[PDB]
């Protein structure tokens, strides 16, 4: 149900460009109806891919019925397969199977939200930069990958396994993440031969311009990582307001990634993007630049992030949320999906 064909994706046997979104919170909901209604809204919007967090790491177990997936400690780490643990991810997967949504499931965070590499450093020592070569942290991270992947190997709702959300190794030789991603993607492939696998990086480090995002200072080399055999497609993210570059850098950023993916013979996915101001105009310009490259390396995009109305009220507005039913969703979801459906075949 989710494959690659040259520089394009194939979902439900259709080859082409797909739109999707991100919802880090959907895998942690404890109300099944809130998962179903959010997926119904995403599916009715014509979105096919949903990127979620498949991690929830803590150093101390939270109180009450708070959801957690893994507790990390120097000795005795535990993976939660209970009702407030991975059973919440199981429900998301089953609800996505029913509703025709393909999930990208990231397996650790580079950032501290939901624990991240920081929670592993707290348990296993070292620094965030040494996390990739920290044997005890990598041993537990692989145990966690096995615990998640083994549950959904036979699900048609997995778009791709994703190694990490936005992995960086600040100031590291770019071989650190390259070697790490090679060994972890080979590990995931041993557990699941058929689903796609991707890195989850921001896409820093590649030719095109001399601005900050093109530099190798965050430990990644986009072109180098596209050579990894068991990574099926390239991912890149786009946040000019955090990166000291204008919004007008967007089309070139997209073009430069699509050219690298084209040269590698793999699809590119613009996996997160957002801007806080003049949102419709700014982000519609980027969606057009991406759609225009649909036969030249780009094969989809996911905005960050979905917003909805749950039993617990409106979901969080982090300045990038696009709420279902809003005028901004008509601009960046309805009109986008209609423009994708109009692309030549």
């Amino acid at each position: 149900s989710a494959k690659v064909s040259g520089t394009r994706f194939v979902i439900d046997g259709k080859t082409g460009y797909f739109a999707g979104t991100n919802s880090y919170w959907i895998g942690f909901l404890t109300n099944n109806r809130d998962v179903d209604t959010t997926l119904d809204h995403i599916a009715s919007s014509g979105l096919k891919i949903l990127r979620v967090w498949g991690f929830n790491d803590v150093n101390n177990q939270p109180s009450g019925n708070t959801v957690w997936f893994q507790r990390l400690a120097s000795s005795g780490s535990q993976i939660n397969t209970g009702p407030n643990g991975l059973q919440r991810l199981d429900y998301l997967v089953r609800s996505a199977e029913t509703r025709g949504i393909k999930l990208i499931i990231a397996l650790v965070n580079y950032w501290d939200d939901f624990g991240g590499m920081k929670a592993y450093v707290n348990a296993f020592g070292g620094t965030k930069e040494s996390w990739y070569t920290n044997a005890r942290a990598q041993e537990q991270y692989k145990r966690y990958i096995q615990a998640v992947v083994s549950r959904y190997v036979n699900s048609p709702a997995i778009f791709a396994w994703e190694l990490a959300n936005e992995p960086r190794c600040k100031g590291c030789n770019t071989n650190v993440i390259f070697n790490w991603a090679t060994q972890i993607s080979d590990y995931i492939r041993s557990l699941d031969k058929d689903h796609l696998i991707t890195l989850g990086d921001e896409g820093f480090g590649l030719p095109g311009q001399t601005t900050y995002p093109y530099q190798y200072g965050e430990g990644t080399d986009f072109v180098k990582n596209l050579q990894i055999k068991n990574l099926d497609f390239g991912t890149f993210h786009m946040y000019p307001g955090h990166w000291g570059v204008p919004t007008s850098f967007g089309p070139g950023w997209i073009k430069d990634h699509a050219a690298a993916c084209r040269a590698a013979g793999k699809p590119c996915l613009l996996e997160e993007y957002g801007y806080e101001s003049d949102r419709c105009n700014v982000q519609k310009g980027w969606q057009q630049a991406s759609r225009e490259l649909s036969r030249d390396g780009m094969s989809g995009d996911l905005f960050w992030q979905w917003g909805d109305q749950l039993s617990t009220g409106q979901t969080h507005n982090d300045g990038f949320t696009i709420y279902y039913g809003s005028s901004l969703a008509t601009c960046l979801v309805t009109d986008h999906v209609r423009a994708i459906n109009a692309l030549p075949a």
